[PDB]
Formats: C-alpha cells, structure tokens, sequence
C-alpha cells in the first residue's frame, strides 16, 4: 500500500452517501479528514462542525 507524496491530496469518493449515490467528495473534514459531497453529509457523517467554528456565537 504505497502512499503518495506529502504536499496536495485529491478528493474522494463520499461513502457517508447511501449506497449508490456516491458523489466525488472534493471536499473534506479539517478536523476528522472526512471526505463529504457537500455540507449534507459534512453534518451526518460527524458533529465535528460544532468545535470547529471557534465563534462566541455558539452556545
Ligand atoms: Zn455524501
Ligand atoms: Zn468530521
């Protein structure tokens, strides 16, 4: 299992989806590299949103 070099990693597929609708995850979680399709899954496949903004807005 050979791993590429370290500088810029491509996207994925997102597996959060339900089978079948796998859509290219080009973006991805900074605080869990999770792969998502778009903010959708970004929520379902982890809460790691809620310690992420680092905003006096949440409560
Ligand atoms: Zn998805
Ligand atoms: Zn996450």
């Amino acid at each position: 299992g050979s791993s590429g070099s370290s500088g810029m990693e491509p996207a994925g597929p997102c597996g959060f989806c339900p089978a079948g609708e796998v859509q290219p995850a080009r973006y991805t979680c900074p605080r869990c590299n999770a792969p998502y399709c778009s903010l959708r899954c970004y929520r379902t496949h982890g809460t790691c949103a809620e310690n992420f903004y680092s905003g006096p807005s949440s409560g």
